[PDB]
């Protein structure tokens, strides 16, 4: 009865949120239904319906680092249409390549791949062997994919672990901590 929505795609993605896009049919509609659900689950899929004046939909509350199948259903009020379903993936929250690029006698330069997500800050822990205490946790001002590691002590094996913290609304979050090694 109407046209099929295609030429769709996905983008504006994130770790706990991501948007999708899709052109409209050659006829007037009343609203499009957007349902999304990871193909790695059998529970009930979430249903997000969008208006007729929206070709994209920002999805949120979604596990970061996972493929989510989104089924787009068209509807002209009491009629129906072909479901423009697609498949995308939520960005990952944990970084990678945690290595040092500058070993100063009192600090080190850490660098990790930049995750396609809005990280608010990272809390890394210092890895000291026999210094005078356990790992030292220090917050990171999301300065960039590389952070600094001063307050270090020379003369003793070392280690480093980062806990990128990502906000989630009334409560932030922190993927698994990636730890590496370092000799002082």
């Amino acid at each position: 009865g109407l046209d099929s929505p295609t030429g769709f795609d996905s983008s504006d993605i994130t770790a706990n949120s991501f948007t999708v896009h899709w052109v409209a049919p050659r006829a007037p509609i009343t609203g499009y239904i957007i349902r999304h659900h990871a193909e790695h689950s059998v529970g009930r899929p979430r249903q997000d319906r969008v208006p007729p004046s929206r070709n994209s939909i920002t999805l949120t509350n979604l596990n970061p680092g996972t493929e989510y199948v989104v089924s787009i259903i068209a509807v002209n009020g009491r009629e129906e249409s072909p479901p423009l379903i697609g498949q995308q993936a939520t960005v990952s929250d944990i970084p990678r390549d945690l290595e040092v690029i500058a070993s100063t006698p009192t600090s080190l330069l850490i660098s990790w791949e930049p995750p396609a997500v809005s990280v608010r800050y990272y809390r890394i822990t210092y890895g000291e062997t026999g210094g005078n205490s356990p790992v030292q946790e220090f917050t990171v001002p999301g300065s960039k994919s590389t952070a600094t590691i001063n307050n270090i002590k020379p003369g003793a094996d070392y280690t480093i672990t980062l806990y990128a913290v990502t906000g989630r609304g009334d409560s932030p979050a922190s993927s698994k901590p990636v730890s590496i090694n370092y000799k002082t």
